[PDB]
């Protein structure tokens, strides 16, 4: 019973909504081999949803064979962060606009779970979605203490919007991200917007999968029923 009980859907932003992952990984990806590390554009899909200070940890104990200290992180990411901002922006996904478009014709209310705190994207969103979403019906990096995989933001966002977990559905396309939305017991979709086998997306808990945002939004009407 989908269409009596669901009342919020609750989107993830990198992957989603925007379509900044593959400035994400590139920027990740070109970091690491100018410090001659390897990071693959693949791998850094996989990582969508930890700290910056994790995923450089992880490539130090693998590749150095030790952990980063603070002032390794603290360049590595600033770099990152300039690379990724001389990228063109980030554009709205496609099929986001009319996903969101249809749920709210529908009379469910739209959220954002991000663990981010780019701010760059964070404010896009009123810019790129007007009207969509309300800054109290938002958890970001500002809400939590623990970002993806741990289920914290989808709880968060449950607590925000007043939601039973059954009130909700999870639209996410990461690994850690759909494992946050198993982990908070709430019925959670899979969108594969990335190049990953979207088996690791099944494997992290997905309910459903879908290979596209344009395609979820196209199958909605026959989740519903
Ligand atoms: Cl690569
Ligand atoms: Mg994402
Ligand atoms: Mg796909």
């Amino acid at each position: 019973h989908m269409r009596k009980k669901l009342k919020a859907v609750l989107f993830d932003m990198d992957g989603v909504l925007f379509n900044s992952m593959p400035y994400h990984s590139e920027a990740w990806h070109q970091v690491m081999k100018t410090h001659g590390l390897d990071l693959s554009r693949e791998e850094a899909y996989m990582h969508e949803g930890r700290t910056g200070a994790s995923t450089i940890n992880i490539v130090f104990q693998r590749e150095l064979g030790k952990e980063a200290t603070q002032e390794e992180i603290e360049s590595i990411y600033h770099e990152k962060s300039i690379l990724f901002n001389s990228y063109p922006e980030a554009e709205r996904m496609p099929g986001a606009w009319e996903l969101l478009q249809k749920v709210k014709s529908e009379g469910l209310t739209p959220m954002v779970v991000t663990g981010s705190g780019q701010l760059s994207l964070l404010e896009r969103l009123e810019h790129n979605f007007p009207g969509m979403f309300h800054k109290e019906l938002m958890v970001t990096a500002f809400d939590v203490k623990y970002g993806k995989p741990n289920p914290e933001p989808y709880l968060m966002a449950l607590k925000k919007g007043g939601l039973k977990a059954d009130e909700a559905v999870v639209i996410e396309n990461a690994p850690l991200g759909v494992e946050a939305g198993h982990k908070a017991g709430i019925f959670t979709i899979a969108v594969n917007t990335g190049p990953l086998d979207g088996q690791v997306l099944l494997d992290a808990g997905a309910d459903l999968l879908f290979p596209s945002m344009q395609t979820l939004c196209d199958s909605w009407d026959t989740i519903m029923l």
